[PDB]
């Protein structure tokens, strides 16, 4: 059929892009205690960049 750029509304100009709203999973603080205890070295490193938690894990000589 022919192209109709005005169904009912004359010159129906569409709106521009709009800022969406991400929800995310519920209960994000369920695997990263502030004490940084009970987690692997790589696990603690991951939470530091994920929520700024456990960023100074490990200090001084060990073993």
């Amino acid at each position: 059929q022919v192209y109709k750029g005005g169904y009912a509304r004359p010159i129906p100009r569409p709106p521009p892009f709009v800022r969406p709203l991400p929800g995310g999973p519920i209960g994000p603080y369920n695997g990263c205690p502030v004490s940084c205890r009970g987690i692997s070295f790589s696990q603690a490193r991951s939470c530091c960049s994920r929520l700024g938690r456990c960023c100074h894990v490990g200090k001084g000589y060990s073993g």
